[PDB]
């Protein structure tokens, strides 16, 4: 009675990602996928003689899909939070992280602190339903807060001058200042908070154990450290 | 069926608490209660959306106490050993320490090895029920060893002169020797042994990952060392 | 319902051990024990006030005696790898290894990379069922790969001649070129892989809980890295 043998007897894995997270997980207008956390699912799938099934989840839905058990983890660039902890399992961490500001270059010396975002006229943009959105609420007392649902099209909003700055990951920050020019991430190396990403599970311990298993091989042997690298390289549209 | 539910569901998060070991767990005259672990602990109730309902308990009724489920989780400057292991769980460790002596600074030089301490006419105090005794026990063959019950009281019978040292935590050392100038914490820095503290917890796997994550990030996020230095710096009575 | 509570109530701990692995198991022509890990495993007993009691495995049988419910632990130079995890639950990792060569002193320079090892007529031996028979057909597609069932005259077999080449460990190729002045270990420093040593545990949360603790204490008291250290200065025999 752990899903580690379901899966193991099925030889199927069914991975639930987003799609809308470069460099972790992202879905095409042909309807497949890739990125980091993608790569990493045929991996883990893979180790257990199994097929990888991608379930589509979003932000807004990631709890209520795993509830309902839809998926028998999830792989997406996915912070841990004690929110998520309530419910359900994280594997060991693959990433250390914080939030931090993307803005349009030119601004960028007006939003180096909480002080200077948190003010009167500033509209702060995030996507709808994940720790982007808890940050901005638990942290802006102020600013506006203008709820963008389509997490792949959130930067074009600042570039076209629709909000001021968004607070997200550094490392989806870094990216996109790449992706688009006219954005600068600020002081990535120095966030506002801590967070990890890691893989969400099911309450279930000896699935739990393969996974951190396999993860804790994948990072000593230096084979994480490399697929991550290929992915901030690869030529992600916009 | 995990008591992590129950306290979800509840709103109540039970933490048992001493009372008798600064800087960790101090319960007032008025009775009510101050320290490092029942900061965290306030901290790990409100994480839950839960209150903060301190049971006390003792060094010789701690397992008792935990075996008849008077509570959630034990803070409380509480040492990780393998007799407690037995029967309960620990959370990952926020401290790490060891056993070392507290005398008279006049003395200090007679008790630097356990060699020097265990003789004949020497009087080793502890408090009894937990690792100081255990401790004590284990390693004088010779030294009389004094129970006290009141831990608070301890270090005022060492400067009354109605033993000689105590062995005990370096941390604990380290603050009495500020709390009664004419003790000395004896070479801290290299305890008899090594220990850590961590929280006493029941066997359930889901509540333990939770607070592990909550500790981890408590940690990471530096803010476990800075309520640590504000809770030794602090004005605590003698 | 824990084989914690049943290894408490029964006074005994079942040890699995292949005893054909130095300097971690050896079983004696007497039909006694000897290294590392049987050193280890009285101190495991102790600590439950249990008696050891050596339940004798060996490498093609392990999985099938750990399913049949031989033996309460394995501990006996074992690796971690994700096959096991299948089944099995591994203890913390006291141990970071990898597979490198052991050959003639003399031949050494041959055997550098996996490309030189893994040629039409190079034969490599191994020992049946485990991480070495694993990694060798693995990796070779045009080596010879020759089956030797007696781990303990393995190196003898390259000392004669019998053979080019073994894969294994690379504390054992370090030992082994040791006990055999004909044979070099080959850059035992930088290993062909990753792979880690640990205990073979049943599926049982609080048991591997009481080992991990056991273990980490064992390992930061520095306890652990000293019996090593004893263990590979031992006098084995050839």
């Amino acid at each position: 009675e752990s899903r580690l043998d379901r899966i193991l007897e099925s030889g199927v894995l069914r991975v639930a990602t987003t799609g809308d997270y470069k460099p972790f997980s992202y879905r095409t207008e042909e309807g497949g996928y890739a990125g980091f956390d993608v790569d990493m699912a045929q991996r883990l799938a893979e180790s257990l003689g199994a097929k990888l099934v991608v379930v589509p989840t979003s932000w807004p839905n990631l709890m209520r899909d795993f509830a309902d058990d839809r998926f028998d983890i999830a792989m997406s660039g996915i912070s841990i939070n004690l929110e998520r902890q309530r419910q359900a399992y994280f594997s060991i961490p693959y990433l250390r992280d914080g939030k931090t500001p993307i803005t349009l270059c030119s601004e960028e010396a007006r939003f180096q602190t909480l002080e200077q975002i948190d003010q009167p006229g500033v509209t702060a943009i995030v996507n709808p339903g994940g720790t982007n959105e808890k940050f901005a609420r638990a942290n802006l007392k102020k600013a506006r807060i203008l709820v963008h649902p389509d997490n792949v099209t959130i930067f074009q909003q600042i570039v076209d001058g629709k909000a001021d700055l968004m607070m997200t990951d550094a490392i989806e920050a870094r990216l996109q200042s790449r992706l688009h020019p006219e954005l600068c991430a600020v002081h990535p190396q120095q966030p506002f908070d801590f967070a990890e990403k890691a893989y969400l599970l099911p309450r279930d311990e000896a699935f739990k154990r393969y996974v951190d298993q396999w993860l804790h091989i994948a990072e000593q042997s230096g084979l994480l450290r490399q697929r991550m690298e290929h992915w901030l390289e690869y030529r992600w549209p916009t």
